[PDB]
């Protein structure tokens, strides 16, 4: 016999108690090459990835519930498919730093775990790792969500066609309970190759033109985002020199005589999913001009 | 006991993936686990209406020669429903196992070990324990001869007499088919992106869960719409690996198909005629 | 007694009446897809609870009829719900199928897997059904035979719900292909689909399709348009044509009642397929 | 053994009493308990002749706001022949309860706990346990919206299938039919002084067990006399909250009402047509 | 210190909680005759008596408040008064059924307990009785609210003048809590004679010719109520014959010339407890009319 209030009081009772920890591990594969005869000079980057939860699948969407993560081992496997007659040598080794851009064999066989060896032999790379507490949603900052990056580079030249293939083995602990939503989970991208506006089409531009393999090897009809704004030459039709100003690319896949791809330019409207295009570039006499730096960060922003 | 168990390996299924074919990615074998597949079970099953799986692995098998370089990764989904081919899909699941295509390997799938139907129902979860899916990972060098077998131990439980046309497994379309694909008279198999399709005999009749709506023309440029649930496979060739169906009626008392009416395109708006995940069964006897 | 009933009944699943002469080797007399509804006293109970399991099964045939009519029978029961091989050989597989003179009565007695069912049906029918009783002729009739089919039950109701009298009834699939070359402009005959559930469903009855009804027709103009219609009502069959007469049309679910819209253009057309072989059809009737 | 125990709770009955209508006295549910009333159990019961009571407990749950300021009393009355629903004998009853009508209460009743039949018959205290009778015990502030729940649980006896029209409780009348009280085609429901009948839905059909005698004329001067075993209620509203009920032939075939003869009065003397303790069964289906 | 609601709680407490069971007994004179000495031959039924709490003086007002009630013992006395020279002899037993209507000494001494004596010695009668719960209120099954009658009858031809008395002595037990209104706690009364309308008077008729042992000895004043309704024949008075419907009687004492009495039919205004009489009876050349059958159920509805 309790007697009726103005207000009975809030029974929310079991709140803000989530699940807090999980290791969870597994094997993925990282990349996968296929290098024909010729390609393979010595030194040419087979293989850079920068290592982020995304990259290893199972592990990318549980850390979508969480806010940090810590490596608690990690080791990479090689295992290129190749038949012993093969006299090419590659040389693999993990990056600490996740910014480092510099990939030479000279690079490598300082970092710990390094190893070196001919096409036709597996290898296992146990690397060094921070095994401190990273985090899961991108940041300003790469050094604080990513604990480095696995490169491969060629040896020799290979005479033969080489197909590697590259996993990683992990283990990892995740910290903190959150809802993190899959736009802001993507890995960042630094662009090594300037864009021209004297290197460009009506509608979109060459992705080798960028130097960067991860652009090279994205996916298609894939919408990003830049930190540094794009400059588009444009007319209104008097043979008038106007400026027009776009944020956003769009990925479109490559081809067998141009191994990268295209990237055509415009405006990725957020806040109902879409992708309008770019408006007509205008050829002109315009003084040559740098529309994007070395340098320039590219994060991926449509729904994954 | 009134149950009664059964003991075997047998072949799942061959495939020959030629030189220079295939690459990364390239779907090899992709096989729906039931025991029709399985040849020895598959007679047992025709006797009984439910079965369940007591051991399952699958021995791997490619035969090439040794200097052949390329590579695959296999693996046991444990969901007849999940229609996800890609390798990250396969290297999440237990079992899996990569090599290069001269060596042969053992998946140790797990699954449902649970009671399932010998005869296709509308939810195929109860028909199967999973699928396993064989993938490249780079680029064969030679021709393998690839023959995956499979080393099963089941148990079957109430006597029956069971049509063979429908202990089949049902596939399913994995690429939408549009208005604007359609030839005059056929299509590409390709376009339904299934390899179990793709890699059916010559002749094959299916059904089809969906009507396929053929557009037509009396040829007075009047346009009429017909409905059709047959298809027909007609046998791909080096020119066309993936073959071509042919829409019609299939007449199930006299087992024969009739072709059905030329597809006229007049200025139509841009339509979906089969979306992806229509269901196709075998209904021609075998 | 909170969550669990044991009921035992016996109860009658169909009555059927042969014409004299009439069926034939593998005429299908009765195709009775189980389902608690069917079985009247269970199907009050099913309606408290949310899932059944089956117990004890078994039917006893009595069949009335002379002594001197001389045809003959097979009856079983059938575990698939989905199973419409109607065979004589794959009726003779079931468990405790029996064959009899039509002048004798018998028991078949099965055997069932005895799982967990639900009694509100859903898409996949194993989980709603046992199974299906199935008895046809081997041999002609001499004599009227008025065949009444009773089942002996034993079940398990376990979780405590209460269900609304629509859902319960279990679909139908059809068994031949409907051809257009078939079709009369106001209606269609029912024997062409070939499922006995059917063929025997009282007029007035209303059934939704799970497969699009494609129905030609023409104001006028000599113009041909298409249209759609995914319902059907029973209008009975008489002496001459036992089967019964489905007429399409628009089953408004606000209204309570069938509307036919039925318009059809007979021409010439490619021979079409309209409905094929496997079509759900829906009891959605007002009960 | 054939028994079947059966265990629920369930709504018994829910009336609305509006802002302000109702006053010390004014019964707010008279329900007389039997299975069809409680709705899990009502299908049990369609099922068995013989029901026996195992436990019997009503929760009240009235709703309205906390500043409402009536009353109710609210018990269980073991004769269902008994047909009093003064406070006083309320009062007198045990789980007896009395409360503000924004607080739930719960009466714990003492009843038969023997073995009773599911369909009625003539002697009903071999139909049911007894009754419950909810009243006002001040007058309402507030639009109280009163859902009495019964937790329950039955033994049900012999199986059989049970006419629903039959499952039903009877009503008994509690005010006097006189004759100076028909208008020219009906009368007032609240003239029979019962809640059940006051309440029960438009177009409700009752048999009687006394024959309601309708003098008429032919409009010659002549009086001549009529039998009606038939009424028919017409939905009480505002202006007549009871409502109204017209006299007629019920078709228990057809399951059609047809309206009587007309009253005639004509100098007529002092008569009584339905005396209290008249009974109505509910025959129409539901 | 506490708060103040919006509305306090009840704080009814003690209710619902009454007083349940009571065993109480006595002794009652339950009939009383006298017998003239022609009166009394053989099988003359001088007493037939519903056992039921109302009966039973002092019990009849506890029975009241609770709603059943059992018997848990029973004897009659029989003690008439009459000296040894008086040569008749009577025969009384009680019928466990109280709905059995069959009154004869073989139908007597065939129950438990049943005595046979000249009048001039006493007799005690231990009979047989439910032990069960029976109902205070009454209801449509008799069975249930009386465990029997107690009946006597005469055996041979009275000499002289007969002075029986018949008392019954009791125990019960009360069992179910409970306010029962003095109307319903009355006793049904079955007639065993036809009412024809032939044998009537304009306002009233005989209790004799109802061939009731009850509504022959019943009192003054005592308003009834019938099952089945009553047809009365008036007249609007143009030689006119119309029909009227009656369901309540009135009892009117009786006389030495005819012993057991009149009844004036009517109305039993109920709301204001008064009884209107009912209309003139047409006498015409009517058919002959049965207007209440053998067995019509006769119950007591004035305030008791
Ligand atoms: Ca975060
Ligand atoms: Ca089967
Ligand atoms: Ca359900
Ligand atoms: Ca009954
Ligand atoms: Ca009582």
């Amino acid at each position: 016999r309790t007697d009726a209030p103005v207000s009975k009081a809030s029974t929310v009772t079991g709140f803000g108690r989530g699940t807090n920890d999980v290791h969870l591990s597994g094997m993925s594969r990282i990349s996968q090459a296929v290098l024909p005869a010729g390609t393979g000079t010595d030194g040419y980057v087979v293989v850079d990835a920068t290592i982020v939860p995304d990259l290893l699948p199972r592990l990318g969407h549980a850390a979508r519930i969480f806010q940090r993560y810590a490596v608690e081992t990690l080791e990479f496997e090689i295992q290129p498919m190749c038949p012993a007659n093969t006299g090419g040598g590659y040389v693999a080794g993990f990056l600490p730093d996740p910014t480092d851009n510099d990939h030479t064999f000279d690079a490598l066989q300082a970092t710990r775990g390094a190893v070196v060896a001919k096409w036709w032999e597996s290898r296992t790379v146990r690397p060094q790792y921070t095994r401190t507490l990273l985090w899961t949603s991108s940041g300003k900052e790469q050094r604080l969500t990513s604990p480095g990056r696995l490169i491969l580079l060629c040896v020799g030249n290979n005479t033969d066609v080489v197909n590697v293939s590259v996993l990683c083995r992990w283990s990892v602990r995740l910290s903190v309970p959150s809802l993190e939503n899959p736009e802001e989970t993507t890995a960042p991208i630094m662009t090594q190759g300037s864009l021209y506006n004297d290197s460009l089409s009506t509608n979109d531009f060459k992705s080798i033109l960028l130097g960067s393999t991860p652009l090279d090897i994205a996916p298609d009809g894939a919408v990003f985002q830049l930190d540094r704004p794009l400059s588009i030459d444009y007319s209104l039709g008097t043979g008038d020199v106007d400026r027009a100003v776009y944020w956003h690319l769009k990925k479109f896949a490559g081809n067998a005589g141009t191994p990268a791809g295209w990237f055509r330019w415009g405006i990725w409207d957020n806040f109902n999913k879409t992708f309008t295009d770019g408006v007509a570039y205008y050829s002109d006499e315009q003084p040559r001009q740098i529309l994007l730096p070395v340098g320039t960060v590219c994060t991926r922003v449509d729904s994954e």
